[PDB]
């Protein structure tokens, strides 16, 4: 062609396509190819991104002449959010692209086409789900990943699939989330077992809100697609935990309370705490008191009403792995389920003798502190 | 007294006070004063400040605690009355199912808090708050203490407010009723005097400073006082910088023209220029060289005399644009070696006709932002 790469379409269109794609770029690209975002037009333009998340996004334009371009992801991301909100005409000169927008014109560099890295194939769809779902379930459980990429046995989301049922859970140690949900198998009797980066699959799962159905790929990738946008993500190369068998089934004592109260106690109480380590909980029958902090820097404590079973218990906890906790149930009230000081709590959205745990779809494991 | 403080008011009123007191061992602390049906919060500092509340006090008395601990809590407490009582060395404070037992400071070693001067004047608090943030915008941020504060500048019912960093000037002037015959000028640091100024609902705002001034500028109103120490410097000579007319005059959109620098910025070498090329009826905006990428924007101006080339600081230019208060801009130029001088544009008219070709009256407002061009 004489005429290279030359299209038109929306702002809007255009703008969050590149944002999209150019967000996975790596963050010290070891050659200036690797900072480029590739443009295709055929019908419709493909925006391209290489990476250890791969990502593409497939936009309808008018294109006038077909071709391929490869210029700064990041630099055409800011140029698109801040353009007029008019039609954007595109067309490749030699080795610039001419970039127009109402009365504003940009000359834009180019990288050579040759020199950019072939996208990973998605592996086959293994199933799809809801955005919304898909959305709320893995912030859901994200929040007790690891975030330290010095131990990245923690930083994944371990996903588990039997057929219509999925099973996610993240662990940093300290707290264990597992959540489990119902989805459209693509067969039944498929079996998976993998585990994902924790931050790439929360902005995913986030971004997604379409909603539009996510459909996900597994057949050493992860394959996500919806909404004329495409992405591979390498999972990650680590043991998780049997997570199954650290819930118990059984407690010694349990108590119901109110989230949002305990919240707002915790956060007020922990502000005497020394380096925000602990928070002490002292149950009894009808009654649970909060305490924090010591004499030198200053005392708190505040009783709040529960609902309770079983003999008084004094357990400590930190105080954020708590609120986070807490805060990832989305009831109005919560269950602890407790047997020593010294064994974890059980967290689950809301006479004497041992208490069958109660079937939920999220449970929130949190370790105590001594 | 057997029976140290013990007092008892509203949360609200009582956080709202302390956070008041103490943003700005024993300096850590905030003193908490009782006497009849009050209650003193004061805070020590090179900026002291001191909060006034009514509190029905149970038993007088002081006690100094950690401020910041103190603010922490009391913006957290439950909405339910706050109860103060001093046991020895250790004060329980109680509020609703909440509380806390915090060590004291000994009161001996906290220092007294300056006396106020006597009033110069007073002016609403909006006036004050909004001509303080306009102005503000261009204080150094440095080592040059000449360029750290805001001139305050008194001549009797007229109030000048002036900073620069000398890339850029903001002057505004305003009435004020003055407690004179006030012929005065100081530098206060411009930090502590934004946030005082913003900080303050809002009932009438009195400043401190008849042949007096130094050393310090006293704000009052609304059950608080604070004392500021003033700057040394000089600082620097303005007025030469403000001509009768200009060569070239040039108005446009205020917000047309932010986005548009804020789009060509984009491509601007270390954010460093923009340059804006004014003939009739049109700007031209551009930015950046072809290693990186080159944009440009025309945008509608009305524009008198002969055509012109000027580079400007984006980030400069567009903290003088968004100080203007006003939907469209004028710019004033005299020559290629002197800054350009952006107005605030009111209810109007061709900025030329009848005078042509030949040099521009200034027309007065209250608010000037001067700009260096990019040498």
């Amino acid at each position: 062609g004489l005429t290279d790469l030359t299209f038109r379409l929306l702002r809007e269109s255009f703008a969050d396509a590149v944002s999209w794609v150019a967000k996975n770029l790596p963050a010290r690209p070891a050659v200036p190819v690797l900072s480029g975002v590739l443009l295709t037009g055929s019908n419709g333009l493909t925006i391209s991104g290489f990476d250890y998340e791969v990502s593409e996004a497939q936009v309808g334009a008018e294109i006038v002449s077909p071709g391929s371009v490869l210029v700064s992801g990041r630099l055409l991301s800011d140029i698109t959010r801040a353009l007029p909100n008019k039609p954007v005409d595109v067309h490749v000169e030699g080795n610039r692209v001419a970039l127009t927008c109402g009365n504003a014109r940009f000359s834009l560099p180019t990288m050579p086409v040759e020199d950019y890295p072939t996208l990973p194939t998605l592996p086959e769809e293994t199933g799809l789900l809801p955005a919304e779902l898909f959305a709320e379930a893995i912030s859901q459980v994200a929040i007790a990943a690891g975030r330290d990429d010095t131990l990245p046995m923690l930083t994944g989301i371990r996903v588990e699939i039997l057929g219509e049922t999925v099973v996610l859970a993240a662990t940093d140690r300290f707290r264990l989330a597992v959540r489990e949900l119902k989805w459209s198998a693509s067969s039944p009797d498929i079996e998976a077992a993998v585990l994902v980066p924790a931050k790439t699959l929360a902005e995913a799962a986030k971004a997604g809100i379409g909603g539009s159905d996510v459909r996900l790929s597994l057949g050493g990738l992860l394959g996500i697609s919806g909404n004329g946008k495409r992405s591979t993500t390498r999972l990650l190369d680590a043991e998780f935990p049997k997570f199954r068998q650290l819930l118990p089934t059984e407690h010694t004592a349990v108590a119901t309370m109110d989230v949002a109260e305990l919240i707002e106690a915790i956060k007020l109480v922990a502000l005497v705490a020394d380096r925000g380590a602990q928070v002490r909980m002292e149950f009894a029958d009808g009654s649970v008191r909060l305490s924090a902090g010591a004499d030198d820097v200053g005392r708190a404590e505040e009783d709040l009403v529960v609902d309770y079973a079983g003999e008084p218990l004094t357990i400590a906890f930190n105080p954020t792995y708590l609120t986070d906790g807490l805060s990832s149930l989305r009831s109005e009230r919560v269950s602890f389920g407790f047997t020593t000081a010294g064994k974890p709590a059980l967290l689950r959205p809301v006479g004497n003798g041992p208490f069958p745990a109660v079937s939920t779809d999220y449970v929130y494991l949190l370790m105590p502190v001594r």
